[PDB]
């Protein structure tokens, strides 16, 4: 099984002012003359990791990685002002012009696959190839599955913790209930709910229990993670219709793509990947047996490495 390339530092980085109150952190890794690619992290509000650099051949790729508005090293931290899907799409174009890229490979998993699709369908001309993982298209059925009733049935003991702070009425609409707390004037109220929300996800993204999950409970990370995620879900991803990302697939069918999805992905059902593949025959679908959601699930990582390697010749 293929693994990550060796660790390496970015060769350049900085903050880009968007003009509307945001300074987004970005970095360039790999070969300044290599094949251009952009990495889109998940969440939303998840942030990039130095390990995301090791997903592309150091000798053949010129990788641009960045923290989306309000998370990671992008300022202001945990900000929900001017933080929507369409602003992020604009941010990607801004970063592309900065790095002087005319066209690049879009690598995105989870919410990153959601933004990757939104971006690609808005600027088809700027996308050379796509590598998608753990497909998430933001349909009501998807949000209901992970945050109302669905995954809850596979992790009943964990789901009870999420509901522990809600009254009987609030439990009717968990997303809405958490929205109130996450937007409370009381920082303590925000943090208590941010932690519960983030740990739920942290403990359900891998087939087997991981020690990595504990980091989802870290105060600063959790605060921005939960606030931003809940904000996007409260607004239905700022899409004009439930299946926007699926009905606009015709706009990108000519683009070479690889879809990798874990069979037992509990955050995003494999049905999403199947639905996408059905509308996108050209794409190559890889359903990884025995794997969960996370990009570093052995079998999922293996397919990701092979995909980027092949697209780089
Ligand atoms: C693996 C990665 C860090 C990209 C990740 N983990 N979870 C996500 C998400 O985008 C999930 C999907 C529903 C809500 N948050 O993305």
């Amino acid at each position: 099984l293929r693994g990550l390339y060796p660790p390496l530092a970015a060769y350049d980085s900085g903050w880009l002012d968007t003009g509307d109150g945001h300074r987004i952190y970005w970095e360039l890794s790999g070969n300044p003359n290599g094949k251009p690619a952009v990495f889109i992290h998940g969440g939303p509000g998840g942030g990039i990791s130095p390990h995301h650099r090791q997903l592309f051949d150091p000798e053949r790729y010129k990788v641009l990685l960045f923290d989306q508005r309000g998370c990671g090293r992008s300022r202001p931290h945990a900000s929900l002002d001017n933080n929507t899907t369409w602003h992020l799409v604009a941010d990607i174009e801004r970063l592309r012009e900065m790095a002087g890229v005319e066209q690049w490979l879009v690598f995105g998993g989870s919410w990153g696959s959601t933004l990757a699709l939104a971006y690609a369908q808005t600027h088809p001309e700027r996308v050379s190839e796509m590598v998608l993982r753990g497909i998430f298209t933001l349909r009501k059925q998807r949000l209901h599955w992970y945050y109302q009733d669905g995954a809850s049935r596979f992790f009943p003991e964990k789901w009870e913790r999420v509901l522990s702070i809600l009254s009987d009425d609030e439990r009717k609409d968990v997303i809405a209930a958490y929205r109130q707390r996450l937007t409370s004037a009381d920082p303590q109220v925000q943090l208590e709910a941010a932690k519960l929300w983030s740990v739920w996800e942290g403990e359900t993204v891998t087939l087997l229990p991981s020690r990595e999950s504990a980091s989802f409970g870290e105060d600063d990370f959790a605060l921005a993670f939960a606030r931003i995620e809940n904000h996007y879900f409260t607004h239905l991803g700022f899409l004009e219709s439930d299946d926007q990302l699926l009905r606009n697939v015709p706009l990108i069918r000519h683009i070479p793509a690889v879809i990798v999805h874990g069979r037992y992905d509990m955050a995003c059902q494999v049905q999403n990947a199947w639905d996408l593949a059905k509308a996108w025959p050209e794409a190559e679908l890889h359903i990884v047996e025995g794997a969960g959601h996370s990009y570093d699930e052995p079998g999922i990582l293996h397919q990701l490495m092979i995909a980027t390697d092949r697209f780089a010749g």
